[PDB]
């Protein structure tokens, strides 16, 4: 009864809600976090980017809950002498949601505990070394579930995140095409009890806070779909 | 390079840009023009509604022009002892476009003259009686092409509008599922020379201005898809 | 619970069920009816072409009925001195369905009456002059509903046919891009009472039987989709 | 230029090519290997099932290579006092491909050696214990790459396999929705140099050959899409 779908290989401001350092470069890359004119990634960067149309995630009258999927290509690069930090995340957030905290909290949470009012589901790619990991975030930066991630700088990473409303299972996977490595994490998420009926979808990324802990957080392409019975 | 598509059988304020008298009823109907609590449509009404995400329909860098398609179900009803006016339209408009003049101008134009700066492509369902018609509007309310439309009050109408950027052909069709009647009109439109690179997509409708010329202009469901470098998949 | 979808801008034998004169040319056009080496369309030609996978149209256990849509581009050309005949049709037919009669019966019917066992729904583009028309065919070549069609030779025609299982309305439209003319016809069809649960979809075309009544019947591209709850 | 996609939550003989022990139960489950009427899976079973329409995955004229994606839910169950064997696989095979050897060879190969003429790309779920694994097979049962798979009997498994022809990267993943466990493996495959222009897509599965190594190999639902010149839309 409701469907939404979009796909961009080249980003443009016009149908995005850009928050903070998120820009679309002249080459149409969604640079979530800031890169200076020298071409260097800057510390303490936070960017979020959302599709301009909200998505219905469930309907209280029917009790129906949406399924959804998103894929994107990201490039996280780290200059020599630096380590990576902090990562990026794909997020579903309430309509009108504004960025939260930088660094390890990814513009998503304001603390390291459970927060039922966060109404946040996220899959984060945590470049901060608990080893580097992909985490499923349900109302918490403390992933209810993680998997080790062998992060490699400068290599495009392709992500797929799916949520099945019937099983309630959220699945996130990352692949490095050029390195042919891959990582996956899955856990159940009751969206109905976590998210509002309508959400915005997109990204959030942060760079490290301390020198030598920095990265680019570029989304090179993005696709999203959701279906609500 | 770019794809957008959405589909709603029940509307909601949340992902729409509603303009003027356009409302979403508690039944989830998109009522483009005003209906009073006594259930009657009111005169001098205009409403518009758009999907909230802008659609890219071309880029000058590559010279690619988008193809697109939309379908919707509408209900135009007329109170007893009234005639219908004025119609509704599906439109592609510059991002940020706002309602224009009432009545015969359909919220799309300010005059009856050709206007190159309108950057307007619209498919109009004209209920004002030149017989009642569906018209393709390019930068004018004087449709560049029309077909007769045997309008019938209170009957759900299913519309499909498609544009193929290769042929520059715009096609609009209306069917009354319960009367089994159908109408179609087509003409080339050079979107690239008419519309800006990005557009909003949605509807506009007006009621008549003099007593006994009025109608509901309800949209019951809506789908849209566009691709910038497949209608079957779409309907 | 069931979906099927395909789209080809260039045909290939490999995923088609070609019946009779239907060929795929070296340029990947689906030539439903025969064209000789001289480049002339031949009389008494019949071709049908179907997608190789059957499509479920309804389910007797649920009583659910599929919606479906198809679009295609066709080019019907007529040599000088000839008139056009007979047309082509998009069809839904029982799985394993074999061509019926040539000429005015379009490879679809064996008579000009109602036949409940035909289990055939068709939209025909009748080039035979009742003026030339698009017709909706439900178990009969005698369209339950027609609309005048100003046929023009050599001009690509773009067709869309949709069936909505909720209203039961079948709609067929034709447009000539280069001429910007268009035609449409709609009527209700109870598929459940007409078609088997599974069907094959595709085309049928015929050329005239008598000299000076001939045409090419080329499908240049084709898309189909169907959904069954 | 070409797109194909289908999706079934309930299977039916009608649009499938079923091979060997593969059946569709009255509940509409795709049972790739044999289950007796006492409900128990039997030894030395092999079954395959394919979508009936061939898929174009490249053309040499233009040098375009298809991208594709498939998802499916499977259930591998083991009787008490048995271990599992041998697994199931999703496969792309030449049009007309037929089942190969049983057991560890999964109906995909005849030997344990590399075979360039196999024109086989497969993602295998190996239940035979080298720990139980998911493996990418290119012209060999000796997976060019594997990952450990913590197989659990009787639990529905959701698989997703994708191929991107730009990167030549094949990715396969399995999740157990009720155990919340998940596994993934990826490697480049040059489809163009491995597979023919057209392929059939579907599944293969085998049970063990010695007593106490057996399993069900049920597919409960399946989706496939391919494009020859969008995973999100697909799942
Ligand atoms: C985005 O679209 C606008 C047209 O509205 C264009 O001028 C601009 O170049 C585009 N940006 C990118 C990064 O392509
Ligand atoms: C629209 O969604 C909101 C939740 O944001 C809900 O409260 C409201 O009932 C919906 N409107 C309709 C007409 O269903
Ligand atoms: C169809 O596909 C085959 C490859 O199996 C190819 O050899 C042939 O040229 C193709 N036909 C057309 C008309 O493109
Ligand atoms: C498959 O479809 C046929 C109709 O062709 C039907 O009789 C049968 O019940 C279906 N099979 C299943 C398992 O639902
Ligand atoms: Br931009
Ligand atoms: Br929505
Ligand atoms: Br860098
Ligand atoms: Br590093
Ligand atoms: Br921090
Ligand atoms: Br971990
Ligand atoms: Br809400
Ligand atoms: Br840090
Ligand atoms: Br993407
Ligand atoms: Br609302
Ligand atoms: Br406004
Ligand atoms: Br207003
Ligand atoms: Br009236
Ligand atoms: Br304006
Ligand atoms: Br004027
Ligand atoms: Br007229
Ligand atoms: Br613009
Ligand atoms: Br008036
Ligand atoms: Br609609
Ligand atoms: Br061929
Ligand atoms: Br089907
Ligand atoms: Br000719
Ligand atoms: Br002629
Ligand atoms: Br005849
Ligand atoms: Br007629
Ligand atoms: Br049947
Ligand atoms: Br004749
Ligand atoms: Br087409
Ligand atoms: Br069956
Ligand atoms: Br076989
Ligand atoms: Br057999
Ligand atoms: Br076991
Ligand atoms: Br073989
Ligand atoms: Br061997
Ligand atoms: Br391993
Ligand atoms: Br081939
Ligand atoms: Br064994
Ligand atoms: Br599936």
């Amino acid at each position: 009864a409701s469907q939404t779908s979009f796909s961009f290989q080249r980003f443009n401001e016009t149908n995005l809600i850009l928050q903070r350092d998120a820009t679309v470069s002249s080459k149409g890359q969604l640079r979530l976090t800031n890169v200076n004119d020298n071409g260097e990634p800057t510390l303490s960067s936070l960017g979020r980017a959302f599709y301009s149309a909200p998505i219905q995630i469930w309907d209280n009258t029917t009790g129906a809950v949406a399924s959804f999927a998103t894929s994107f290509t990201f490039n996280i690069d780290v200059p020599n002498n630096s380590g990576p930090a902090d990562g990026l995340a794909f997020v579903l957030l309430p309509v009108g949601s504004q960025p939260k905290d930088k660094g390890g909290l990814l513009g998503l949470f304001n603390n390291y505990k459970y927060d039922s009012n966060a109404h946040t589901v996220a899959v984060e790619f945590d470049t901060l070394y608990k080893p580097r990991h992909i985490g499923i975030d349900v109302n918490s930066i403390k992933s209810i579930k993680t998997t080790t991630w062998d992060f490699v700088k400068g290599e495009n990473a392709e992500v797929l995140i799916t949520y099945d409303s019937s099983t309630k299972l959220l699945v996130a996977s990352l692949v490095y095409p050029s390195l042919k490595t891959s990582f996956i994490v899955s856990d159940t998420v009751d969206l109905k009890s976590v998210l509002p009926e309508w959400v915005i979808v997109g990204f959030t990324a942060t760079t490290g806070i301390t020198k030598g802990n920095v990265e680019t957080n570029d989304i090179l392409s993005w696709s999203f779909a959701s279906k609500l019975s």
